């Protein structure tokens, strides 16, 4: 029993971590194979970041320019390329402690682990969501750029993220490990707008069967609804429209604790009209949309 | 910028959990140099939990009945002994993974990383605090037992907490890794009190300087007061009394936001007197008591 908001253990991404300096800006690489992935605004300066030329501050750019350290053994470079938003350097040595991995690039309302780092050493790990805007609600200095989001499949590590930015709004912003950003965003010093921010419904519900299955009971009710029902409480509370897509995904936790998903539905279109009257769930006083029904299974049944 | 409930990176603590078993039980353990600690309840049945008679059931177990396992090698175990509530099984092969480690015996409302684990296999690593009635809100399920809680200070891993017990309130007991339980509770499935527990007001203040600093900042106020002045507040909403130590350890927030402290404790009793009023401070609709003032200043300056 009990539930925490649990990220995956961050071993092997551990392994993986490097420091990346260009000129005088310090950051973080992925170390996977003979290659290492960072932010391409490695290459930048204070000046350089309003309204940078990429391709042309690549060009100023030699491999001996890119200074890649392991821990405390110095990488040597022998191939330097950009990719989108991403450049990959190319090391002379296979990283030893290179895990299996993918490269992912996830759906909104996902959820995925980060671990940050400084100066190529990992401070930290937390679980986070890819909000339906493409903002992360990240913990994240400066520094911590490079520092990479994942997901564990028991030895597979999927990697789906890559910090690169912190928004004026103190939101964070990146890309996969393609260097394609999520959402609209630019590697640019400039005003850059999220979009509105939804609650991710389906991770809600799938919050609520957790609740259920540790004990926390008291906002179930007697009520039912419909989709098209409940679709009009969630357009008017900015709640993600729940589709037969999300019932479905919904179904094991449904089997597992009797309730329908319409009834459960019922009880988030109560809570969200009448609030929790000064009550919790789970040990939270708000609704809790960063767990998707994949994570509520897995935490529940102990995957390792 | 950003604020979250940050675990500790796992690495150094994945490479010592190893599988015990013995007779039909298989928990978790730990593997520090050549030796394998674990929850004495190992050597129980279901129907010796009731009352066990532990130096008893010891004495029908030989080392050949403890099975360790490290992934997929087999450890051979040539010593066993019981310390309080924990057995150390000595082995032949030092684990070639051994982190620089120290055995801590923590204070209440102090936090740690836990890496929960089934089979020896870590699924997940979260944040927790040692509760002031010495249980932690955790998420374990059968098979949990024997997984550690640390802390990190650079390279070394100080092992706090081994997971012994669910109680039947839902909340969890365990030991130091000298086998001490924290708490009264005692490794017996009976009934088990877990004391009051009371807000680690401390942790709340230290989490309210985390909110200035990350830029929510509506809660602060035009009021002071006194320690005996909030601390009557305190009493009325089971909170722990602050003292000068308390005072003195949120010095660094202080200075750095330029917020006094007992300014502070003012913004903390309007809090607890009027409720937040539906608004969320970082992301949260509660006081948040699991973050110490170093947790602050560690996440807040990205110490890795
Ligand atoms: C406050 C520093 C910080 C904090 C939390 N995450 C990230 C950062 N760092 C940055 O955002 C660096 C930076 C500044 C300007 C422009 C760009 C861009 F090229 F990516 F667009 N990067
Ligand atoms: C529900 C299983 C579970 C879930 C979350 N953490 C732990 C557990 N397991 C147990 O508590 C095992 C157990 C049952 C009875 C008595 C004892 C004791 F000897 F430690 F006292 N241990």
């Amino acid at each position: 029993s009990g539930f925490r908001k649990m990220a995956f253990p961050s071993g092997k991404v551990e392994g993986c971590m490097v420091q990346v300096t260009c000129g005088t800006t310090t950051l973080n690489g992925l170390w996977l194979d003979d290659v290492v992935y960072c932010p391409r605004h490695v290459i930048c300066t204070s000046e350089d970041m309003l309204n940078p030329n990429y391709e042309d501050l690549l060009i100023r750019k030699s491999n001996h320019n890119f200074l890649v350290q392991a821990g405390n053994v110095q990488l040597r470079v022998i191939g330097h390329s950009m990719q989108n938003c991403v450049l990959k350097l190319k090391v002379d040595t296979a990283n030893p402690k290179t895990p299996k991995y993918k490269f992912v690039r996830i759906q909104p309302g996902q959820t995925f682990s980060v671990l940050a780092c400084y100066n190529g050493s990992p401070s930290g790990v937390y679980q986070c969501a890819m909000r339906p805007n493409f903002t992360i609600k990240g913990s994240f200095l400066n520094g911590s750029c490079g520092s990479v989001g994942f997901n564990i499949d028991y030895d597979c590590v999927s990697f789906c993220y890559m910090h690169h930015m912190e928004l004026p709004t103190g939101v964070h912003a990146g890309t996969d490990l393609e260097g394609n950003f999520y959402g609209p965003f630019v590697d640019r010093q400039t005003a850059q707008a999220a979009g509105t921010d939804t609650t991710i419904t389906v991770n809600v519900l799938a919050w609520l069967y957790a609740a259920v299955i540790n004990g926390d009971r008291w906002f179930l009710n007697r009520f039912t609804t419909t989709l098209n029902d409940f679709n009009l409480v969630a357009m008017k509370y900015n709640y993600e429209p729940l589709t037969q897509d999300h019932v479905d995904i919904l179904g094991p936790l449904s089997a597992q604790t009797g309730i329908a998903v319409l009834d459960m539905c019922a009880s988030l279109k109560e809570l969200l009209q009448n609030g929790m009257n000064g009550r919790t769930i789970l040990g939270s006083a708000l609704l809790e949309d960063e767990f998707t029904p994949f994570d509520v299974v897995r935490q529940c049944s102990g995957v390792t």
